[PDB]
């Protein structure tokens, strides 16, 4: 069996079994005769959960007495996934549980498949939060994750008639064994009301209260005995007629009901604003109380990291508390606030920027608006002094945006109230300084940093790709698991026939296992001897699933033109959710399935090309498909993807990347060598030049016969005979309203895809290049990222020293 | 210590402690340093809960293989109270837990005070359901309780400015250690839709589904190793825009949200009808499936007991299922149904009768209405044949009621679709036959029975009055605990000086403990050397808390007239909830407090009379005040209280009763001797005679100067100087619209109260009479009642044989 999954200690197995059987009887109230695989999964989950407890108590108590600086990671999303396997891995219990369940006549992997994702995020930002909690525990940081316990996470996606359908993600249906309710640490949050300016200052009164009930989930570090805490707040009513009043409690409880499924788009829903304030206010009460267990030392004991502008109200909230309740002078309080807070920016796309209507803030959060105006005044006073007479800089830098409706720019608030501002990869971090926050960079250059994203090599290697983890371990030991730069040592195996063999063998095993999953779960058949070409990520125009579609159609039309000409077989897989209200994204999902309907049923094509849409892409599913992937599609328009992290997943798991010089793709290529990446298309510079003279898609259509053909297939109704004009909006958009310049990268992309195939025809040289990629993915460990946060922002030293027993 | 609470086994205590400490660590995730009394209560609850599990599995499996007839107790209410103490008592674990907690430095009674009531009932009917589940387990019956898991039970009553305020009863706030969720046994219930009459018969289609999620609570028998099941169903949504759709799931989930606080009043709310169908449909699916694990044998394997008309839809539901889904012929199905179902009637008051609008049933439950019309037709066909040409009997007996709005009489449906119909005490059961269901009794006399109510001597003696239980045990052993007629043996101790001493000593201890509770919990001071005179029960005109008020005012006015004349000191206590919309009941609560405001602050009165309103009367509080009570107020207007059961509580716990010849008061007096009860006022016969010539309260006012005085105190504003006419509605009602003839029993009552005092001045003879009452309360055991149900209705033999280990 696999040594990286640890020891199956004889007494450990015995004890595991005993405790499994104990929970089944006492916790589940079952005999082996009525018990289902779900009961078996939960008995395991409880048994495994018990091993966290001693460390969870010991860790938190150890922070109480060492009194290190506390890091508070505020996020509206934690995209956690399942936790059974992760717990076993970080606790060295995996092989032991596997044996114990084996002796009881159970298949542990089958049991793991019953666990529901905690899918309390939308995409990258949400998952980064999750990898970050993991890496902070593994680096021995006294770090707390602080969010919302959504009753419903990211919608369950079904595909019906080729179309996405949304169903509620009822993830707490059968209970959550991993969380611990702390109803005794419940806290009041206030909304609405108004401000009384009197004698000991301002007073926020006549508010409506919503209670915040914390639920704590354990966050285990990798084999270091550290167990940190994720605290997620749940909304509760405080204590028409009686019945209606009792039923109307739902209204306040709706605050924590459901994750907003808008990935990188701003919607301006009040219920969202309530969700943001809810998490901010409850969290800060916790931070202060725990601090108190004078505020000059506050930034020496407290860091607040803002995952985007979503918890940006933490800035006026802290000020409110310090000034109104603690009665600090404004200036004192503001020094404290800025040194406490730092802000992570995740995207440059204007429509994802949070700009809340002033009337809304005035109504829901009156005292916060006042405070925000006062912040603006003093901040623009600073601008004016540093740049005398520069009036336009003033209106550009202003927290307040003028227009038919006045709004507050929440990014501006964050920069003003934070000592550090970071982007999430080098290219993105620089553009913040150069253009989009150029003015702020000019006022305070020292605020601006880079922290290039990362993924945890626990989840994203050991967990999901134990076969790859094992052949690496066979060569270089297990230290790389929490020291991922050691993967560099694998470059020395690039001519090693055993390693070349094993790497290819591991990938083929992962492909077989994925095929089996699709057959099991969907009765979908995929050609195992095909290049698995995978684009998985949220469905957006900027991510250009449509470019991928153009290519797929290109391959189909080329096959039909020259049927007799050999092409490398491909299974092209696309997966990802569209926001329920983004019509275009939903049209693109349908187009993917509609291409499959033609392509996958053409006898002339047979098994040399398949196109399939992976339903319900989510963390658990990523862990299945990514280790199976040959080609990693990372084809955003240059300038549009701040970083990405799926890109990193694929690199770590033995896929080659086809991509643009966008986001962290650039650094990955730098790390591996551009010779070892399929880089294509416009650079940022070329996109800009095209914007200066204006993007005319018609030029590209008039000069490329293959593209012209595809577009006429779409228009004429070749991919929807029953509904000839089904795809007119997509055609119109591409021809006349394409913000992401799909046609401009078509040729370079198709050519680059030809090189991909060319290489794939040479298995040895494909695998050698893959080795060059794995060996060089170390930079993309989230431990690396978190240690830069710790040293460059939070001002804490990380550590991988074991806590005792 | 107390031997009736069992043995503190040395290894048992050791093990208890171990397991207490185990749960505190693994279940509560606490160290002894952060732990609160609430954590300590839950560690105990888990520790004690573990002792049910083996018996719960063993009991249910034993029913599977013995395959006895299953009893299904359908009730919209189970008024359970707390379960920690009850579990320890029935498991002989009380003294042991007390010692174990003692060795850990904890007071177990203090820990018990943290447990929230399961207050999922309103009053008598709800509590009878609870005593019944207990007695069925103790009699070894394969009995299932089937109801609704209300998110909110009976409202928490606060008193503010003398007025009742209602607050949500958030009883699941900190978790329910006692219940076990069975989400895997979730079931669909259908609403709305319409009927297709085709080929394999009718088809109910286009329904809206609400899921029913069962939660199972253990029901422990008294020391017989039996643990039966209470199954309570919780409403769940099945799987505007996305967000609103997810939020709109609340609407269906509102079905199980809150108990309707209408005690003995019919309101006609659709949400109520949904609650009734919900419980009926989910329950019957369970019954059928479990039966299947041909339907001629169905009544030999299934009894359905209907606790009032609330689950009366079980009758058309069973028919629906048998006919539409199982495709039995109508007649076959109807024979099955009638032999399965029996109906318990709880009140004769017309306004508590369920008569649902036909339009409502047509809309929510179309197929049920059809079936109900068909039932009516065939049933009235039977009437017509048995009573040819009797047309008015036809419209009187009809399930269908004519009027501006046509309704279905649910009582009529129950009698028609049930093989037995019972009242809840002898007098009530006879009046059903004589008058109110005279016509049905004449068609089918053999259907009509009596089952006089009872209370469990576990909860209502051993649990709540361990001191009384112990001195009884000292004389006659412990067999009486499940064989309550053995209390008769105590009549031989009526001249026993040790027993007389102990009985009085026990009561004084209970009074001290109650005083302490009021001082602790409310800083209310009561004179311990006073006669404790207690009227506790739901606030209603028929129960005549106002008569009690007249008396209290009488005593105050008599004191003030002759200050120097000795009177036996009294603390008069009134407690009970008013329905949020019953204005008059709410006015009566205020009047009680307002009398206290004058009386309790008159220096001339000092501590010789106090009037206090016991806030939040509920099962746990009954267990505190009833063992403390000297005088038990049971003063309903004759003819109006079908049985009562609080009356029985008081008799069992050493109070004397002042009462009318109403409900089970009559049988209690018969059991004890009328010499041993303070019986007063009109009998049913006198009430009737007064109705024939018309009740004129003015006569009573014009002939009784003391009454006249009190009424002028009310009118003139003596009990509300700030608001002189506060009590005008109460005055007007009593003078001109009194349905319950308060003035007609005033004189007899006041005189009878004089005899009460006369006796109380002779402690020995008071206690001897109390002995005569306790000794004769055996008939009022719910085991007795349940065994009559088992033998006379269900057709099963009860048993007190131990199940093994
Ligand atoms: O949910 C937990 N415990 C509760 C406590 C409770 C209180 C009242 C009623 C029932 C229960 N049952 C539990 O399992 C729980 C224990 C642990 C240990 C963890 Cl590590 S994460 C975690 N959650
Ligand atoms: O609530 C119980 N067990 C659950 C099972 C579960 C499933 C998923 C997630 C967490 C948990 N925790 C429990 O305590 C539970 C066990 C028992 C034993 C009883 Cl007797 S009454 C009773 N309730
Ligand atoms: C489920 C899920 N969604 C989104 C992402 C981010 O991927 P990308 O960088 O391709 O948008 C990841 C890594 C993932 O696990
Ligand atoms: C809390 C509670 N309410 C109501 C009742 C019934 O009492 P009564 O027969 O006096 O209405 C009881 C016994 C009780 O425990």
């Amino acid at each position: 069996q696999i040594s990286v999954r640890g020891l199956a200690g004889v007494e450990n197995v015995t004890e595991l079994k005993k405790n499994f059987n104990r929970h089944l009887h006492f916790t589940l109230v079952k005999d082996r005769n009525v018990a289902t695989p779900r009961d078996y999964y939960f008995a395991l989950a409880h048994t495994v959960r018990d091993h966290l407890v001693g460390r969870w108590i010991r860790t938190q108590q150890h922070y109480y007495e060492k009194d290190p600086k506390r890091i508070y990671y505020l996020s509206l999303e934690f995209y956690m996934g399942r936790t059974l396997q992760n717990t076993m891995v970080n606790l060295a219990l995996e092989n032991a549980c596997d044996e114990a369940t084996y002796q009881l006549g159970l298949d542990m992997e089958e049991l793991e498949e019953i666990e529901e994702d905690a899918g309390l995020g939308n995409g990258g930002l949400g998952r980064l939060a999750a990898c970050f909690l993991d890496s902070m525990a593994t680096l021995g940081l006294a770090a707390y994750g602080y969010g919302i316990r959504y009753e419903f996470g990211i919608f369950n996606q079904k595909i019906c008639g080729g179309w996405q359908m949304e169903e509620a993600d009822d993830w707490l249906r059968y209970g959550n064994p991993w969380e611990k309710a702390r109803p005794e640490f419940t806290l009041p949050v206030h909304f609405y009301g108004r401000v009384e300016h009197t004698s000991q200052g301002a007073k926020w009164v006549d508010t409506q209260v919503v209670l915040a009930m914390p639920y704590d989930t354990p966050v285990p570090g990798y084999r270091n005995n550290v167990v940190n805490t994720m605290r997620l707040w749940s909304a509760k009513a405080p204590n028409g007629g009686y019945i209606q009043a009792v039923l109307d409690r739902n209204l306040a409880e709706n605050i924590s009901r459901v994750l907003y499924p808008n990935d990188n788009f701003f919607e301006g829903k009040e219920l969202r604003l309530k969700q943001e304030y809810f998490v901010v206010a409850a969290t800060l009460q916790d931070i202060i109380r725990r601090f108190k267990s004078n505020f000059d030392a506050f930034p020496d004991k407290v860091a607040i990291q803002l995952n985007d502008t979503h918890p940006s109200l933490a800035i006026p909230e802290l000020m409110r508390v310090l000034v109104d309740l603690e009665r600090l002078d404004w200036d004192k309080a503001w020094e404290v606030t800025v040194k406490t807070c730092a802000y992570t920016n995740h995207t440059v796309l204007p429509e994802a920027l949070e700009r809340w209507p002033v009337h809304l803030l005035e109504t829901l959060l009156p005292r916060h608006l006042q405070i925000i105006y006062e912040i603006n005044q003093r901040f623009l006073n600073r601008v004016a002094a540093a740049f005398p007479g520069d009036v336009d800089r003033l209106r550009r830098m202003s927290l307040v945006e003028e227009g038919a409706v006045k709004r507050i720019n929440m990014a501006h608030l964050c920069i003003a109230g934070s000592h550090a501002v970071n982007g999430v990869a080098r290219i993105h971090s620089e553009i913040l300084k150069k253009t989009i926050f150029k003015d702020f960079y000019e006022l305070e250059p020292h605020k601006f940093q880079n922290k290039t994203n990362g993924i945890t090599p626990r989840r994203w290697l050991v967990l999901c790709n134990p076969g790859l983890a094992e052949i690496i371990a066979e060569r270089i030991g297990e230290e790389y698991i929490s020291d991922l730069d050691q993967l560099r040592k694998l470059l020395s195996y690039v001519d090693d026939e055993a390693f070349i063999r094993d790497v290819a063998k591991v990938k083929q095993e992962n492909k077989l296992k994925f095929a089996a999953y699709l057959e099991r779960e969907y009765k979908v058949h995929i050609n195992p001897n095909s290049l698995f070409d995978v684009q998985v990520k949220r469905i957006h125009e900027y991510k250009r699933q449509l470019l991928n579609c153009l290519h797929v159609i290109t391959l189909y039309n080329r096959i039909k033109k020259e049927p007799n000409k050999f092409v490398v077989p491909r299974t092209v897989m696309i997966g990802g959710k569209a926001a329920p209200g983004y019509h275009m994204a939903k049209m693109i999902i349908k187009l993917i399935t509609a291409i499959g309907d033609v392509v996958n049923h053409d006898p002339v094509v047979g098994d040399r090309l398949r196109v399939i849409f992976l339903e319900n892409y989510r963390v658990s599913l990523a862990e299945k498909v990514i280790p199976a992937a040959d080609l990693s599609e990372q084809i955003s328009t240059a300038g549009t993807e701040a970083s990405g992290t799926g890109n990193m997943k694929f690199m770590l798991n033995g896929a080659l990347t086809i991509g643009t010089m966008d986001g962290a793709n650039v650094e990955m290529a730098e790390e591996a060598g551009e010779e070892n990446f399929f880089i294509f298309g416009m650079r940022v510079e070329d996109v800009d030049r095209l914007d200066q003279r204006g993007y005319n898609a018609q030029e590209y259509y008039d000069r490329i016969p293959e593209l012209r053909q595809i577009i006429e297939q779409l228009s004429s109704g070749f991919f929807s005979p029953k509904q000839p004009d089904l795809f007119k909006d997509i055609v119109n958009m591409l021809m006349h309203h394409d913000r992401f310049k799909v046609f401009a990268d078509y040729e370079e992309y198709v050519k680059c895809q030809e090189r991909v195939s060319a290489l794939y025809k040479n298995p040895r040289e494909w695998t050698r290049m893959v080795i060059r990629n794995i060996a060089t993915s170390g930079k993309f460990s989230s431990d690396r990222t978190i240690a830069q946060y710790a040293r460059e922002i939070w001002g804490v030293e990380p550590s991988r020293q074991r806590l005792p027993a």
